[PDB]
């Protein structure tokens, strides 16, 4: 009732901003068993479901977020230099579909006021992170940018001492050219820099890096990712972002227009290439599975296909703050009904039987 009233009122991208502000100001009961607890990615997380990219963009509502109940919090994408983005209209909500579609094409702070936010909270969060709360910082690059893997090692050195993982992505599809650099050649010079980077980086201060890929790869791509990821031992994946495909069924007034596709259509597609993934790496290297996460069967139907932590948004923008709790306490059922001691128990499972 509340939320369905300010969002008829107002347009997506006008809803979004007002979202972030609630959240910032903590304007918000489920208590997380130890059946939801996962060690990943050298860290513990409180319970699997994170907040994905594109929410808070510039790190303004971190602590509002844990108040809701994720385990984890990825903000971003941030750029170098502060960047408008794509003229409006930019957002679409196509409530038939449970979906959206966006173009913002990276909006964004800029490293230095995102590196500042986080700088003012920094020991909070490293409390935060011991108690079971990490946070990630997801990487992009500027529009006029004439040399990709500079950006993202500037993201590296500003942002990875604050994060607890970084996210390369490479896989909006609302920059030109980004997605090319998901091709096998691309990638590797420019994770080779990234890792170095974070390498240089004292103990204390360096991050897990991940690569967050799209939905739309060719079997071609997948292997060569999975190739990469393990040559350079890449330390997980995201999988995945938006989709540039328009499934048939799209019923939306809004669903030809440009962008990623988000939400209840790209669930399955999304789930597929986190199964094919797991398998190419053997399941050696962690997943975070992120499409169209709205209840505890969405959640861990992508466990089952091998990840080892889930994100969602979309869900977020129909159903309000009480799908978190709402998907966290379905996962738990779930999990005692199939048999599963925990959520660790069952990442892969589907691959096992
Ligand atoms: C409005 C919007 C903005 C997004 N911006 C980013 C972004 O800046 N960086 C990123 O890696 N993913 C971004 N995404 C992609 C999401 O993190 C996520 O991969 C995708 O929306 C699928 O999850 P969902 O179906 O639960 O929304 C954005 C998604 C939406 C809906
Ligand atoms: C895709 C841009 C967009 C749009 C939107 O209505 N929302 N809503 C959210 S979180 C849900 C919410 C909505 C409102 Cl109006 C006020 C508080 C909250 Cl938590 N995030 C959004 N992002
Ligand atoms: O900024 C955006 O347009 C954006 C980035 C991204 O990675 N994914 C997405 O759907 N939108
Ligand atoms: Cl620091």
């Amino acid at each position: 009732h509340l939320m369905p009233t300010l969002q008829g009122l107002l347009d997506p991208e006008s809803a979004h901003r007002l979202a972030v502000r609630f959240t910032s100001l903590g304007l918000l009961r489920f208590q997380d068993s130890d059946m939801l607890e996962v060690r990943v990615l050298g860290h513990k997380f409180r319970n699997p479901v994170g907040i994905a990219a594109g929410f808070d963009k510039h790190g303004e509502a971190v602590d509002g977020l844990y108040k809701m109940g994720f385990g984890f919090v990825e903000i971003g994408s941030v750029t170098p230099k502060p960047q408008e983005g794509n003229p409006r209209p930019r957002v679409f909500r196509l409530p038939e579909d449970q979906a959206v579609i966006n173009r913002y094409g990276f909006n964004s702070h800029g490293l230095s006021v995102v590196e500042h936010r986080l700088r003012a909270r920094q020991q909070k969060q490293a409390k935060l992170t011991e108690d079971g709360l990490p946070l990630g910082v997801n990487l992009g690059k500027n529009k006029t940018s004439v040399d990709a893997a500079e950006d993202y090692a500037e993201g590296v050195r500003v942002l990875g001492p604050l994060a607890d993982y970084l996210v390369v992505n490479v896989s909006s599809p609302n920059t030109a050219g980004l997605r090319s650099l998901q091709g096998k050649a691309e990638l590797r010079r420019l994770l080779t820099k990234v890792l170095q980077e974070r390498d240089g980086l004292r103990r204390v201060h360096r991050p897990a890096v991940l690569v967050k890929i799209a939905p739309d790869l060719t079997s071609q791509d997948k292997e060569d990712i999975a190739s990469v990821v393990k040559e350079l031992g890449i330390d997980g994946l995201i999988v995945t972002n938006t989709t540039v495909s328009r499934p048939a069924g799209l019923q939306g007034a809004l669903r030809s227009e440009t962008g990623g596709l988000s939400g209840k259509p790209l669930r399955d597609l999304s789930t597929q290439t986190i199964r094919e993934m797991y398998a190419l790496t053997q399941g050696r290297v962690p997943i975070i599975g992120v499409g169209g996460v709205s209840s505890g069967q969405d959640a861990l139907e992508k466990i089952r296909a091998g990840a080892s932590l889930v994100q969602l948004y979309t869900a977020l923008t129909f159903w309000g703050p009480p799908v978190v709790g709402k998907v966290k306490r379905e996962l738990e059922a779930l999990l005692k009904e199939q048999g599963f001691g925990g959520v660790t128990d069952a990442i892969g499972a589907d691959h096992r039987r």
